[PDB]
Formats: C-alpha cells, structure tokens, sequence
C-alpha cells in the first residue's frame, strides 16, 4: 500500500556535539569536529543525526539553558559553521534533528531580563511569577536539580518557577503571545532545512492552575505530576498546526515522567501532535523513585517493559528505541557485562536487541564501541548539575553520607555518558589536543574507533553489520513484533514479522550456556547473523543452544 516514512525505517546516532570531537583544542567539541565525522557516521550506516542543543548557552546545564534560541553556541562554532554542517549532511544524504528546549529558558535570555524588571514589563508573563506563602515558597514544588522550584527575586519580591536549574526559568506557555514567539523560532530553524526535532521534556509544558501543593504521594513522585497540566495537548496540537503541519518535520517528544498510558496521546498520528515518543519506562526500569537509587531487576522486568511501551504505540502511533542517551549510564554497564572479559560479547549482544526493536533505534555516540560507565573516585569528578542536586536535597540533610550518594550515583549519573568520545590511542583518545572538559576513560586504550574500524570482529563492525541486516529488511524495522516468552529471565526471544516474512531473534543474557526452544510448529531456515556462536544453527533446527551472551537473528519457516 502506502510506503513508511522514512523516519520510521531509519537509524539514527545521537550526538551530544561537546564530547564528540574538538578542532581547536579548547577541550570542548564543535562544529568543525562533527562535520569532519560524518564519513565515519556515514559508513557506520546512520541515516540521521539528532544533536543536543547548539545554541548560545551560559552552559549551565550544556545547552539546555538558551539565552538565544536564533544564535549557535560560541564553543559550538558560528552559523556559518551550522550551515555547513547541514549542507555536509546532504552531500551524503543524511538528516539533521535538532533539540528544542522550550519548556524553559537561561535566566540571561533578553525574555527573563525583561521579564523581572518590573510586575508591568511587557515579558512578565513569559515565565510564572507567585507570591510567597507563609513567608515561605508559593508552594512545596522540588526542583530537578535541588531544593526549591521557587527562586525569589528581590527585584520585585516574587518567586519565579524553575523545575530545572534556578538558572532555568519554565516559559508561560499559558500566554499566547508567548507560544507565538516560540512557533516563529521553530519556523526559523525549519526554514534552513532541518529534518527533525526533538522535543526536550516535552509533557511539562502546562502548569498546573493555582500551583496548588502536591500531595504527599506526588511528591514521591513529583516528575509525573509536572506531566498532568490540563492544557497539555491543546498546546501540542496548536503546535502541529500552527508550524509543523506546513513543513516535513519529523518530531519527536521526551516524554519524561508521564505515566505510560497517556503517552498515545503525544504520538497517536490521528491526534496530529508527535510523531514519536522517546519513553523511559525502560530506562527507568530499575532506577528507585529518588533517581539515584538502583532496584534490581531481571531479563524478565526488562522484556516485559518493553512489551508494553511496545504496545502503547498501537496501529497509528510509533515509538523510537534506545539504550542509552546524554542523561543516563552507559548501555554496556547498565544492562549489559560490562567487565573485561565480558564486555564486547554482552555489547554485541545490546545491539542485536537495539536494531531489531519495533520503532526507530538510536545509537548514542560510543555505545557502537562498547565504551562504558567512567571509575569516578570522588564526588567532584562529576560536573553535572543533577548530582550537586542530590547533594543538596540528601546529603546536607543528613539522608545520607557523601560516600553513600557517591558509591550509587557512579552507577546512574548522566556523565557516564558524557565522557570524551573515544577515537583513538592518541592523548586524550583524540577527542582534543588540548585539555578535556571531561576527563576521558582510562580503558581508551583498548576501546577506540581506529582499533575497531579495521577489525571485522570488533563491535564496531558488528554494529555496522547489523546496521546493514536491517535496512535491508523491512520486517525488522515496521514488522510487527511478538515476545515469545514475557517470563523467561535467562533468554530474550521474539519475532518481527511483514509479508508473511518472520524472523527470529534470540540473545541470552547470561553468562553461561542456555538453551532455546521455539515455538511448536517453527523451525530455523536461514541465519542471517549471530555474535559470539561457535557455529550456526542448521536448516530445519527446531532448537538453539547458546553460547554465554550469544545473539542472533534467524529466518524461520
Ligand atoms: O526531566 C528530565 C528531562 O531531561 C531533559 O531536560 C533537562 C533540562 O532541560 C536536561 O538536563 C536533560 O539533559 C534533557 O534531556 C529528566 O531526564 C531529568 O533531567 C533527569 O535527568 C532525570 O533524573
Ligand atoms: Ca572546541
């Protein structure tokens, strides 16, 4: 019948520009250094590249604090330096999707400057000013990043909301004069060319009326209470209408904090809001309720997620699905091995999960190396803004000691993530010649692009290989898609099926032999690929005995 959108077939890399390659030696990456990469993302076969934010920044929290939402980041490089990043793309047919951070702005914005000045200024209702209560917060709103999601300013004496960083104002999207403003930035960069658009916690845009108190469960858990505002979906479907109804935009929502069964309503296509949905129902599966906490969980929690955020998506909805992102541990710890001996098997094994997914897949920069979590030692080897949140909020409250929070944030804070990408065994991995605003981890020295790209063995290769399975064929990416057993913790199996075409997958996640047997009237036909097998199963096999951390794929009769 109708084809599908190309987004919907497509492999996209996400990166995360100032810890991707820097070209003058500043220990930030840039512009220049991306744009330098893109035969290295070509030939891995990435389709599109979604970048975090690249506008001008006090970088209090690396881009997404936007002083000027028309202007690029200075350390990024300039427009021109934009702009030939997307003409470089083209040359090579790939996509750029860019972040769209509008749920707040910088407090050094023209908008907020304007805005505190006075209670009459033109821009006072751009943000949400309240009166204290009690001599206190208008209300008990915590904050992302620590304490208070109320800042009073004694420009006026009235309190300005921020869910994020105090330096992070919430934009009034209640004022239309305000989206307006926002819809004529969006056209601004749509103009130029941009394919793509992600939307930055995109489900905190509505404000609750009278910021009434949150009740004691909600404030357990106060992300998925920020996601209930009431005109929600009345402002993404002006949104669509009013810009991205006239373009060929593709955007994509982070749906953060939102329970799963509201998330049709962002992607549903009939609704004429998103396109897809960035979820974290996965990411989040063994994540405690503080953010910082682990819980663990099995094979079993972890397929069974999945089966449900895949469902959520329904006929006319589309998911997107990822491993790994700039906010969240490394892939290969998280739910991979990530010790020495077991680390490119199980890193190999993700990625046959993450390219065989129902949805469109996104590859963070370094996962295809199998680059992991960083030793942190102490408390300042960490720059992020969230962990001296944690500080805040649980240790100078006495819940608990320093070494307490250092021991579990090594495990789940977002620099995991944001350390230098690893090129080669040159000073700092190649990232910089320079000093790096991030230290690089130490195992560069086994895990590096140049070490990986000539080795037909290497994860890399295996990455590219599947990247390559994939495209061409399209059951696995718009097939349907069954889990075989929700239950068994031992061994992931499923089918993706289109045409009357069905296809097999099947990755053991432990570290010991296992066996698999399919379903009754099911039998193997071809192999099409597999990781760490000694040999492949034969024509007509109706069983599969697995290597520790072996995956496959395989076309069934
Ligand atoms: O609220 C969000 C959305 O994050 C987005 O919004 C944040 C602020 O704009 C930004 O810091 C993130 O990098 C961006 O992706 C959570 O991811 C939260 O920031 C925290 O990480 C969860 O424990
Ligand atoms: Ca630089």
């Amino acid at each position: 019948k109708p084809g599908a959108p190309w987004w919907k077939s497509a492999v996209f890399y996400q990166v995360y520009p100032r810890s991707f390659k820097d070209t003058n030696g500043d220990g930030i990456g840039d512009f220049k250094g991306l744009t330098e990469k893109l035969d290295y993302l070509k030939g891995l076969g990435i389709d599109a590249i979604w970048i975090n934010p690249h506008y001008a920044s006090p970088n209090t929290d690396n881009g997404y604090d936007i002083s000027d939402y028309r202007e690029v980041m200075k350390e990024y490089g300039t427009m021109e330096d934009f702009d030939r990043l997307m003409a470089e793309l083209k040359k090579r047919g790939m996509r750029l999707m860019v972040d769209v951070v509008i749920n707040h702005s910088s407090d050094q914005h023209e908008w907020f400057k304007s805005s505190r000045a006075s209670k009459d200024n033109p821009y006072r209702d751009y943000y949400f000013w309240r009166d204290g209560k009690d001599g206190h917060e208008p209300n008990n709103y915590p904050s992302f990043f620590g304490g208070s999601a109320w800042e009073k300013d004694p420009v006026t004496g009235q309190y300005y909301l921020h869910y994020f960083g105090r330096q992070q104002p919430d934009l009034n999207w209640d004022t239309p004069k305000l989206r307006e403003e926002l819809y004529a930035m969006l056209r601004f960069w749509l103009d130029k060319g941009v394919s793509g658009m992600r939307f930055d916690t995109v489900a905190t845009y509505s404000k609750t009326p009278g910021f009434p108190d949150l009740t004691p469960e909600q404030m357990k858990n106060f992300a998925e209470a920020y996601t209930q505002g009431p005109n929600l979906h009345r402002y993404l479907q002006e949104m669509h209408e009013k810009v991205f109804d006239h373009y060929d935009a593709v955007t994509a929502g982070e749906i953060f904090g939102a329970p799963l069964n509201q998330v049709p309503l962002f992607i549903d296509s009939r609704r004429k809001e998103l396109d897809m949905a960035f979820t974290f129902d996965l990411i989040r599966y063994d994540r405690a309720l503080d953010r910082w906490h682990t819980i663990p969980r099995t094979l079993a929690d972890f397929r069974q997620t999945i089966d449900k955020v895949d469902a959520i998506a329904g006929e006319y909805g589309w998911n997107t699905f990822f491993l790994g992102n700039h906010d969240n541990p490394r892939a290969v710890s998280h739910f991979g091995d990530d010790r020495p001996q077991w680390r490119e098997a199980s890193a190999k094994a993700l990625a046959t999960v993450t390219l065989t997914q129902r949805g469109t897949p996104f590859i963070f920069q370094g996962d295809e190396l199998g680059m992991t979590n960083y030793p942190f030692k102490t408390l300042q080897d960490f720059d992020d803004i969230e962990v001296k949140g944690f500080f805040q909020d649980y240790v100078e409250t006495g819940k608990a000691t320093a070494e307490e929070l250092l021991t579990n944030v090594a495990l789940t804070s977002r620099d995991n993530a944001r350390t230098p990408f690893q090129w080669d065994d040159s000073a700092n991995a190649g990232f910089t010649t320079g000093k790096p605003w991030l230290k690089v981890n130490p195992n560069y020295t086994e895990i590096n692009a140049a070490r990986e790209i000539g080795d037909p063995k290497s994860v890399y290769s295996f990455y590219r290989n599947l990247i390559s399975i994939r495209h061409e064929t399209p059951a696995l990416s718009t097939g349907s898609y069954r889990d075989i057993d929700p239950s068994n913790a031992d061994v992931y199996a499923y089918t993706r099926s289109q045409d009357g075409e069905t296809y097999l997958v099947v990755v053991n996640f432990k570290a010991e032999p296992r066996s698999f047997t399919l379903p009754d009237g099911m039998h193997i036909a071809e192999t099409l690929i597999e990781s760490s097998s000694p040999a492949a199963p034969a024509a007509g096999a109706a069983s599969l005995e697995l290597q520790p951390w072996q995956s496959g794929i395989y076309k069934v009769k």
